[PDB]
């Protein structure tokens, strides 16, 4: 029976939690203003497809993070027997409440932002339509099963099963990035920039399943506030700096990526 | 602990509310029939695409309004401190429940129908895929953040912040409609009808955020029943008469949009 | 009612558990088999058809897990006049009014059918318009079905949603059986549609018939049988049907390539 306001106040009044959240609303807002400014000189429709898709990353981010900060996409959940976070309580409103303050809203940010990042990368890599579809479908699957795992409270073993499935989907995304697009970029004339962003993406994305396993949703070594900053830190690199680097290139090489959408 | 049934009964026994909802279900059904009939002569695959995108609007609208009228997509929400509708009470079942009956289902109508309208306008204007993608993504973000604000009860300020993000998204969609597509239509040879459809669209679309701000979701100068009829009036112009006007042109100019 | 209690309800109930854990297992094995069968495709258009088909059992293993875990199950009280009114079922160790409702099934369908449809549409040389029409109405079919299963305000609303969904059903079956059979002639794939013609009509029609008959509709079938009839179809539609599509595609890569 925890209200949204109660959760909104718990975030505020919790400097660790509030900061990892409000800082991204802020940074997402700046990225947007900056990116629109950087890209206002493009003309080719294909280059502009790469631009709006990249720019949509922080748009999704600022909206979703507002979802978290407002308490709209945060619920309190009790972990199943054997779960390392079973036995937690949090004090909400003015009483102790069993459960863990669960930021499931992060999965909405991901399910809606990762496909935009893959879209921009695939296009930059000159990918055909089959590889984009494969990458984006499995990536979405990865995010949805991740959310399903966080949301599962009936069985501790069930949680880790969703997690495994999500990992399998993640492998498909990684194979496309590391094996297929790495080569398609040579044919597209963007071998080096793609390779840079390919590494950045792979290194950063691998951080998420580790944080999940280590954070409150998993082994619980990282309490709620900390698992949150871990995710917020990854987001800043995987979303904002990534986009900046991608747009920095596109904004100086419009002609290399230009052509039929 | 309000049930779907009590909401279903609350809509009934409420003049303005039931009528503004049940009227749209009826006009949507009659619209679908009239539109199918109007477009039975189409043969060009591209004109048909425009025809079906358009028809999907009243389809979305009848299914969604049935969602509201049935209570499935309605909820009772307590507004935050400072909100003009906080402190409100509503008679549901056998008590005086705290809150405001929230027609959150409306945003499901706008999120699913507006992308179809936009798909209809962009194809008609000869728009390339980049602008359709832009117009449609920011349109979806617009409707979903609008839904987020309506669903926010934690803080009054947050409600107006979501409202702000939703309006910014609205501005992008508008720019494409009035500055980009308006110009693309010339190449497409559909400049005249696009103006008409563009004009009606922008003015009607502007009505929604205005209604939001003045109704129970905003400063509540308009009561629940009244905001509902305001949204219903608008849906009638932007969903049915607008769709009719588009199909009327299309069915008399198939060759122009050929593809 | 609790998620664990819904989860224990399915487990411990042989009929329910087997209709769910069998799909998870068969989907898991189907994904592996499908990926293996398609390891040789070289053409991009063919690859699109294959991954679009492979996603079918991917969606299935996730959604069924969604049901088996209790996440996508709920307990709803049917409205006055509904044949399942007055039902109770024992969940927290006590008597609970209502019917355990597997609404997760509509998620399974809303997410997997667009996928088999795009695979069949492409296979049929369909243009973009018929593909859009098929998928949009198909998704409208599943969403309105879910709405019907979720409506408790009145028994009448439920059937009205059902009619809306059935209307969408025919728009879809039409293009599948008629339109694409024809388009497939130019594509050189009329045969796969001709051979699977009866399989298609029967399995697709089987869903609205199970609805009307099961606890969601007139309820001549209890919950456990309502689940197995849906799960019997899913096995046909999601695994055997996808296999046949893939067996064909793999032997006819060249032609589907164009
Ligand atoms: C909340 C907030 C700011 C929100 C800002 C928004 C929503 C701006 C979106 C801008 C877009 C989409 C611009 C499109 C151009 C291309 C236009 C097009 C292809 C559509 O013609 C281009 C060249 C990429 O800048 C701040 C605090
Ligand atoms: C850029 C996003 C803008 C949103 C900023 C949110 C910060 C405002 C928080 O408000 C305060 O919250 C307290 C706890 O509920 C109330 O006690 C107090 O009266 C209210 O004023
Ligand atoms: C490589 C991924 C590693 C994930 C391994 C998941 C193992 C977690 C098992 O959970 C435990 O299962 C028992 C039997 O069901 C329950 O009795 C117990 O309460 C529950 O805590
Ligand atoms: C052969 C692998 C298939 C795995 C299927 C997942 C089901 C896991 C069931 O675990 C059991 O759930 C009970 C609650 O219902 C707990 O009370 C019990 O302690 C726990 O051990
Ligand atoms: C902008 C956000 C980004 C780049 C998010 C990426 C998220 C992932 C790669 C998440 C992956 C996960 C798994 C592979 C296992 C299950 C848990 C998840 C969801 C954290
Ligand atoms: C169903 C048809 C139409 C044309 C719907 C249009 C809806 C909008 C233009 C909604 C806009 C909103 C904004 C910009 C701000 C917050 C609240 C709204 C969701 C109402
Ligand atoms: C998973 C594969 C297939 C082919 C699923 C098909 C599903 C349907 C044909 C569902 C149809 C329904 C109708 C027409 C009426 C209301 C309820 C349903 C959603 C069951």
């Amino acid at each position: 029976e925890v209200t949204q306001r109660e959760l909104f106040e718990f975030v505020l009044n919790d400097p660790l939690l509030a900061s990892s959240l409000y800082i991204n609303i802020a940074l997402a807002g700046l990225s947007i203003l900056l990116f629109v400014f950087m890209t206002r000189g493009l003309d080719d429709p294909r280059a502009k497809l790469i631009a709006v898709s990249t720019i949509l990353v922080p748009v999704v981010s600022i909206a979703s993070y507002t979802g978290l900060a407002s308490g709209l996409t945060i619920s309190v959940l009790e972990m199943p027997a054997g779960h390392f976070a079973e036995g937690s309580s949090v004090m909400l409103g003015g009483e102790e409440v069993d459960g863990v303050v669960t930021m499931w809203g992060r999965y909405l940010t991901w399910a809606l932002s990762t496909p935009m990042i893959l879209l921009a990368l695939g296009l930059l890599a000159g990918s055909n339509a089959t590889k984009l579809f494969t990458a984006i479908t499995f990536d979405i699957a990865m995010c949805v099963t991740g959310l399903a795992a966080a949301l599962t409270t009936s069985s501790h073993l069930m949680r880790w099963f969703w997690y495994a499935i999500s990992c399998a989907c993640f492998i498909v995304v990684l194979y496309i990035l590391l094996v297929e697009w790495a080569q398609d970029a040579k044919a597209a004339g963007t071998a080096d920039i793609f390779s840079t962003l390919k590494l950045l993406t792979v290194v950063m994305w691998l951080g998420y399943p580790i944080v999940w396993a280590l954070g409150v949703e998993g082994v619980a070594v990282l309490p709620v506030g900390y698992t949150s900053w871990a995710y917020s830190a990854l987001d800043i690199v995987a979303k904002y700096i990534f986009a900046f680097l991608l747009l920095n290139y596109l904004t100086s090489n419009e002609g290399v990526v230009s052509g039929s959408i």
